[PDB]
């Protein structure tokens, strides 16, 4: 970029995961964690 | 970048995870942590 | 960057995790920590 | 950066975690800490 | 940085954790500390 | 539970209701409360 | 629970209600309270 | 609980209510309180 | 609890209410209090 | 609790209320107090 | 409104727009602002 | 309003806009502000 | 308002904007401010 | 308002803006302020 | 207001801005102030 304005985003080798929860849950997990 | 203004973001080898919770939960986890 | 203004952000090998909680929880974790 | 103004942020090998809590909790953790 | 003004931040090998609490808690932790 | 680890949740006689609202409302309730 | 670790949660006779609001409201309630 | 570690939570006869508000409100309540 | 470590929480007859407000409010309540 | 370590919390007949406010308010309450 | 209680809301000439976003975005806008 | 109690809200000529963001963003805006 | 109690709110010519952000952002804005 | 109690709020020509941020940010703004 | 009790608030020509920040920031602003 000579006399320019660049916004390059080189990304590689990566995991993007998302989870959404809005209603009330009724579970009981005994073996294993549960982050909310 | 000669006489320029660049905003490059080289990212690699990384994990981005998100979790959202809005409703009231009713669980009982005995074995394992639970951060909220 | 010769006579320039650059804002490069080289990041590598890192974990970004987030958790959100808005409703009231009713649990009882006996074995394991719970930060909120 | 010759006659320049740079803002580079080289970061590596690091963990960023966040947790948010807004509603009232009703737990009883006997074994394990709980910072809020 | 020759005749320049740089703001570099080399960070490595470090843990950033945050926790927020707004609602009233009702717990009883007997074994383990609890900083708030 | 002899030499065991149980996580039983006996619940009875109870009401769980949830409501979610994301868009802007245009009402005018004169007689009656409205919590949001 | 002989030589055990139990996490029982006996709950009875109780009401759990939740309400969420994200968008801007335009109302005018004259008769009745409104907590948000 | 003989030579054990129990975390029982007997709860009864109780009301848990929550309300969340994120957007700007435009009301005018003349008769009745409004906690936010 | 003989030679044990128990964390029992007997609760009864009680009200837990929470309210959250993040956006700017524009009201005018003349008759009635308003704690925020 | 014989040769034990107990953390019992008998609570009864009590009200727990919380209110949070983050944005700027524009009201004018003439009749009634307002603690913030 | 003689010996009455009215809640009239005369509104005119106004724009109400809302936007919601829950999943992770992967963009790069170079020319133009982006509020989230 | 003779011997009455009115709650009229005359509004005119005004813009109400809202934006919500819950997931993690990965952008790079070089030209233009970005409030979140 | 003769022997009355009125709560009128005449508003005109005004802009109400709101923005919410809950997840972690990864940007680099070089030209332009960013309030959060 | 003869023998009355009025709470009128005449507002005009004004800007109300709000911004909320809960998750950790990773930016580098070189040109421009950033209040949080 | 003859034999009355009025609470009028005439406001005009004014800017109300708010910003909230709860998570840890990792920036480096070289040119420009940053109040928190």
């Amino acid at each position: 970029c000579n006399t320019a304005t660049c916004a390059t985003q080189r990304l590689a080798n990566f995991l993007v995961h998302s989870s959404n929860n809005f209603g009330p849950i009724l579970s009981s997990t005994n073996v294993g964690s549960n982050t909310y």
